[PDB]
């Protein structure tokens, strides 16, 4: 490569680095205190079909609905995973929607203690796009203790005149998980079971904008959101009335995967506060015959401990789990579950290792239930799994 | 898939994810106050060629060879990356390595003086493993400030009886990159230029061991490292004495990409300290033409900020870049990269625009180098860059 391909790429690299930087899309939040509540900044990238992103710029305002005290933060951000989906059995217009979202950015109430459950969800949203009157009705639940919610939503008004991924931050912040550290900067929490209004600008660059006002609070034991939509300016033919926006990708995880991890997360969970400790963590693999150090484990978590509380939450631990990995890398993952499972090392795991490596992990199942694991795996009937049998139920 | 799958599942997720938490080979730093120096703990995980891992346990003991004063200390971590390679010019025994290693786990002097530059390095060991004689010659340079070490060891005594990749950590950690946070928690800097002993026992599980003495002094200019090293209880046909060990990896970036990268590297860090702040981020991104925000730029930073500094340095640098992307993603990083360039977006970069986005990332050339990166991209002879052109130097 001459000295001019070596420019190219010199610089290449720096202006790419830029971009690996900034492809954040965290909502920063900041204290409002002379309307007693919040403000939050932050840029959504919505991928254009077949390559290139529209950029919406969102502005946001949220006071509470009561005159009671809530929780006014410092600088701080959230942070969300989202996936869109279709219903296959859903013939109406419509969007299935997992997300979780997690406060960060700060180191190391009554309104809180309506968040430690699970919580049904509505959400009413009426829009006016360029004249384009729509609705759409959406339910579901929250579950802040994972910061976690799944829902699913209808246009029914018939097919809607915009994208659906233009759509998600209109349609619950006090869904997200804010750690123990933070608690006194959650302000939507703190504003429940009143609520609040949460008022929006959304510019879509090159293009028309949202405007938004919702109220967001308790009906009975229902978290709900009503929301009107007003959108003005828009081209006939860009990303947003064109729909020419992507809805999602093939490369995310199952729905059905992620609840299969949300399993494995439990075992190490224990006490069910959504988080793993290096207590939690110690526990297990001390089970399992290991013995890290505290600096070991302290050093385990902080690698994956994107809010910086010390431990490991659900949306850390999944995107730990949804790391896509190298096939030879994958085959010396699964290699070396083997050897766990296989305590004595000989080659094959027996029923007895099995059940031993199951109580060790905190899976509580009957010998039977074992028995049926052993079968599931054991391709030669010699009532054990050996290292081939056992990769295929890794794969 | 049944009941019994699942339990694989659940209970495989949970184990795989106990491989990836300690997947890490951090050296675990202490201070040994009565003995005034520091020890180490930490773990090697030698890959077996065609699978599985050799365990390799190290204990260390360092001690000042002076009787001057020298830091102690809190508990803190080093993170090595190692790369392995060949000259191919090289008819000896050898091994090239490329190492960069920084210091961690503490969160937010005239020795540290002999590290700001480049530091000429000597190696010398003579060693005995299972009453196998063999000595290694090494030479190279430190490079403190970007944590960077590359040396070429020879085996000096003809064949080396041991697998080169067990002898990497036995051949000076003063080199090692510590923030400025924890400038006061380096011990090895601090002993010198007298110097410190390193001592350790390398248990290689179901195998022999090493036990090392080392001195690591400067001598003149120069920071040698002389050696003994007593192998003992080593089986004829285990993975040391019959070299079953992989030496390196084909997915590991040229020596020549990664000066790419601290070239792309420098543009960001314009006094050369070694790492980028938001403030220096900030100033690249604005003569670009974009404007984040302090938090933004706190936030992008954060994200891969390894050692919790708040700043860029090289080694995290490298990783984000090192980052393996999937090729839509790929398109898209160099479709955004072009967008950059291409200042007005009417999708050809001019000559002009390049010399200003040359200039505005302070990559000083002359107009006939800009008009040389030019003519190397420009296929249809137009005089300026499109999109496909663009793309063929990205690639
Ligand atoms: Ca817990
Ligand atoms: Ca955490
Ligand atoms: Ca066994
Ligand atoms: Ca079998
Ligand atoms: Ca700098
Ligand atoms: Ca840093
Ligand atoms: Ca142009
Ligand atoms: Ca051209």
């Amino acid at each position: 490569v001459d000295s001019s391909r070596r420019k190219w790429n010199k610089t290449g690299h720096a202006v790419r680095a830029i971009g690996r930087l900034s492809s954040l899309e965290n909502v920063y939040i900041k204290a409002d205190k002379q309307k007693n509540g919040i403000k939050a900044n932050f840029k959504i990238r919505h991928n254009i079909e077949d390559g290139g992103v529209q950029l919406a710029y969102h502005y946001q305002q949220n006071t509470p609905i009561g005159d009671g005290p809530v929780l006014l933060p410092d600088n701080h951000y959230l942070s969300v995973q989202s996936k869109l989906s279709k219903d296959p059995n859903e013939k109406r217009d419509h969007m299935v929607l997992l997300e979780f979202v997690t406060a960060a950015g700060i180191t190391l109430s009554k309104g809180e203690e309506l968040f430690t459950g699970v919580v049904p969800i509505l959400v009413e949203l009426d829009g006016d796009v360029n004249g384009h009157k729509f609705s759409v009705s959406g339910e579901g639940e929250g579950d802040a203790t994972y910061g976690k919610l799944t829902l699913k939503f209808i246009c029914t008004t018939g097919k809607l005149p915009v994208p659906w991924p233009t759509l998600v931050t209109t349609l619950v912040q006090c869904f997200s998980r804010y750690p123990d550290h933070m608690k006194q900067h959650d302000f939507f929490k703190s504003a429940m079971p009143e609520g609040y209004i949460q008022e929006r600008t959304i510019f879509f660059k090159d293009d028309g904008n949202y405007k938004t006002r919702a109220e967001v609070k308790f009906e009975g034991d229902t978290l709900v959101n009503r929301i009107e939509l007003k959108g003005i300016d828009f081209k006939e033919d860009g990303n947003i009335l064109g729909h020419k926006l992507e809805y999602n990708t093939r490369d995310q995880l199952t729905e059905e995967q992620i609840a299969e991890f949300k399993e494995a997360f439990s075992l190490f969970d224990k006490d069910g506060d959504g988080t793993i400790t290096t207590k939690e963590l110690g526990t297990v693999m001390r089970s399992l015959g290991q013995n890290p150090t505290e600096a070991e484990l302290q050093d385990m978590i902080n690698e994956v401990d994107a809010d910086g509380d010390g431990t490991i939450d659900f949306p850390e631990f999944l995107t730990m789990m949804a790391r896509k990995m190298k096939d030879t890398d994958s085959e010396e993952e699964i290699r070396e579950a083997f050897r766990v499972f296989d305590k004595d090392g000989n080659g094959y795991i027996s029923a007895a290792e099995l059940r031993h490596v199951m109580t060790n992990l905190g899976e509580k199942l009957t010998d039977e239930e074992v028995d049926e694991m052993i079968r599931e795996a054991d391709i030669d009937g010699d009532g054990q799994v050996n290292y081939e049998e056992f990769v295929q139920m890794m794969t």
